């Protein structure tokens, strides 16, 4: 296994073992408010991420690296839901850069497996960037109270 | 076939060509927006639309025409979904008034079989202005975030 | 959103809209002819470069930029079943090229998942390559009465 | 031969039944032409009961040998939007209550009991459409007009 | 919507509102007389024309007229099943009337919709009249007493 | 019924009857000389015409006049495909010629049901008139030899 | 194929093109009047009378010959039901006969295949006289009126 690589990979499975705690108290906090929408919601987006993070882990020790799973960085929590989602939209802007960074890298050195694994996670954080942004467009559009409304039942 | 009657009919052609266009990115801008109500009905328009221009040039094929597929007149292209809707319905009530002028020639030289297929479409068309004159009649009632929040789910 | 990115994809997305027109044409030309077996095989084709288009418009949206639904260049219409082969043929000659420079530069600047959808629109237009040149070479192999007699029937 | 003034109180109560149908009928279709499909719904059900009803007083009033009157039809009060429309379905069902009661009165000092029962069920029926009529009108009241009518654009 | 359309449409609305009355005591009157199988029948056309007095109602209401159900023609009530009838049958001719000139009007404003709809209502009147008449010869050809008995039994 | 209604219903009528058995025969010559495609397919046009004349002669009993059955014009007899397909083509410019003539009478004395049947009769024969184009139209582009091949096999 | 045994299937051939126009124009006439039994029984008569003549011409055109169906012979109509019967009853007689002279024709040729075709024919001719004696037999029985009541409905 190339050595930044590994490097790399560790990076991207930091940064899914931030989102997958972050994502899963917001998904908890959303139910104990009785949003269940936004709740099962969040909750699908941890369950995502913790299989990229599996996958990582798979790579990681097929390369003969060592996986981190040690280490955790700084859950931005917020405290209502305008400001959870921007949250998610921020750590997912910040997951994003270093994914493409990553595939940079594995680009350089041939490693174009864990440059297709990459690209699959990148394409699923799009996504995810993609139902935020619409989210935050919805409050805007409807009125925070609508859209708190509509998220309240399953 | 009557050269008048094929101008007629490409006439109509043409104009479902922009309203194919016109209601396929109104659809994909109401999903995008996470308004996925209203895109779902706006993309059963387009398909609609899409099948009547499929009948007309066969109609068009068969009197021995040439279906014109290369003309493209003005998209009307909403920024939210009251001028999006009010788009829709400018242009119905001109595709309408072309549809009764091409008619009234059939009639004239009694190609029947193309007034028939021109009033099938024209009793679609009128449905589609009911849809629509009713959608901007709920925005008056139940306020316009309302509206939108109706239309947020499928 | 690259805005070379998303004048790229709006190239792309002006092509799938000229092949879309020029297929179903196409399509029901045969259809009018009698030879029904290349007529729906040409109606899937426009069919495909539908959905292709849908794909780069929900993108283009997604990055912010602004779908051109309005410009339609330049049909290629044949007159027989030769020349429409032929035509659809230099049709995705050129569809081929617009995508490779368009790939070159998504790669460039990151933009891995623009990359990829213009991968899987690039390996379905060799795909279409791949039957319009066998077309070709089967009428040559067991000439053009018995190629089209072979398309008569569904 | 039945009782003359039953035959009477059960052609009256015919003729408020005409109406109810009358005017449900119209009010569903506004709602319908409107996008508010599920009172347009709720209001063609109602019409419909009404319609039912109504063949059943003129099977009852031929078996008693009168003269069933589907010729003469009072006054429609039509809404010209949804609070109007429910108070004047409401204020038309308080006036057929009226004359239901009135007419259950006679049929009981004639010893029509099978007449009775008719109205009687007739009655129960046009007082589950009270309930619903005073519902709807407080619902408006509690959630917002805009919000009632949000609620009820989808069946 | 045109006034003159919308008057036509409301007089054929009132013609209908006869109709559904008639013939509802018309088969309530055969069924307390145990002509069953009378009765049934009338019962379907009273049924019928309920339909088409929907249609009428939505359509009216769409070229945004006031549909009146408030005027009630005059019922031909008859007092035996030959009198029944031959009233139903004026009622009908008198309809069948009233209809062919609202088409007429309809043609030269072209409201080609509401032709349509109204040629559909024609159609069903004409069939109505088909069966009237054959009654009416039936009980020649088969005198009245065997025709009642064939019209006891659903 | 207008009694010039009901000349033109039976000249329509006679048509029809002609059309019946000049297909029919042309079925069974078909099937004879073993091409069977052809041979089903001329058997259902035959079948076709013979439910117009069932349509044809219960109108005109129910406008009171009296069915022609007894005078059959002229059979247009081929001796050979491309005759037989000419043969059956030039009748039905012949029916459909008198078709609108009939179609003007009845929009004039306001017989909107015999315009109606008569219309669904029109677009049945300009299908078969289709259907006849396209079979000459084959035989010039696959040859008289390939055309019959194809025709060889139901 | 022998000459004499063509001209006697032609011979056939024109009794059943009689045949069946009569027995179907009696149908409708008997639905007409609603005597919907005698209508239905009348129309399976016809088509009966449709599957021999296909049954000839087949056979005639095997035989090299050519079948007439141009030369319609005078069709037996009756204004009432007692005439109706009683011309399908002269309409048969006549057939069974040109039946019976065709089959002592073939016979004598040694063409058995040919007196087989008309033997089951005749048969079937046989038993359409049976059904029609029985039915002016029970008109007596049962008195006119009874018997068109037992008609009515099928
Ligand atoms: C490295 C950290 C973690 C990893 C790699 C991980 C991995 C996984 C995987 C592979 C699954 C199966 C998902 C599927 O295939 O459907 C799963 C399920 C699940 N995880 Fe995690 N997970 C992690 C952390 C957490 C945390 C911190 C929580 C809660 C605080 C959590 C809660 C859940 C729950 C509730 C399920 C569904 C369990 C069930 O009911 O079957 N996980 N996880
Ligand atoms: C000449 C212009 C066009 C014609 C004649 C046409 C015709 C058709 C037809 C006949 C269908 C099948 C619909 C059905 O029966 O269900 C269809 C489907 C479709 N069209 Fe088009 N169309 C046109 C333009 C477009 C454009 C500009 C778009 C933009 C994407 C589009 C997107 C689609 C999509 C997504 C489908 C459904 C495909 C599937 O998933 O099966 N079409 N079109
Ligand atoms: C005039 C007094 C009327 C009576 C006694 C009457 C009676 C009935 C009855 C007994 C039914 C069957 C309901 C069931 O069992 O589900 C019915 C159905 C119906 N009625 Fe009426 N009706 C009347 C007037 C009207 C009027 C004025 C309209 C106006 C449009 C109307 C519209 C309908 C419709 C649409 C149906 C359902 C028909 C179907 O699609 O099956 N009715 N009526
Ligand atoms: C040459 C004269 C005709 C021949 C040889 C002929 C032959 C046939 C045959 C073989 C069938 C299919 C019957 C079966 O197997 O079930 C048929 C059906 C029929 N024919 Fe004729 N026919 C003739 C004329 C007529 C005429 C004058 C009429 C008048 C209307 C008529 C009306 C019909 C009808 C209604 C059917 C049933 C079609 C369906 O709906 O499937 N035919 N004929
Ligand atoms: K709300
Ligand atoms: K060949
Ligand atoms: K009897």
């Amino acid at each position: 296994g190339d050595k930044k690589v590994i490097q790399h990979l560790n990076k991207i499975l930091g940064n899914e073992l931030i989102a997958i705690n972050q994502y899963f108290l917001h998904s908890r906090m959303w139910n104990d408010w009785g949003l269940k929408r936004l709740g099962a919601h969040e909750y699908h987006e941890s369950i995502d991420e913790m299989k990229h993070a599996d996958k990582l882990i798979e790579r990681i020790l097929f390369l003969e690296g060592l996986p981190n799973l040690q280490d955790l960085g700084k859950l931005l929590i917020g405290e209502n839901t305008q400001e959870m989602l921007q949250c998610d939209l921020n750590l997912e802007l910040k997951a994003t850069k270093d994914l493409r960074e990553a595939i940079v890298h594995c680009e350089q050195v041939h490693d174009y497996v864990s440059r297709d694994l990459l690209k699959d996670i990148l394409e699923s954080e799009e996504e995810h960037i993609d139902y935020l942004e619409t989210q935050l467009g919805l409050i805007q559009k409807v009125g925070l109270e609508n859209y708190l409304q509509s998220h309240m039942h399953e």
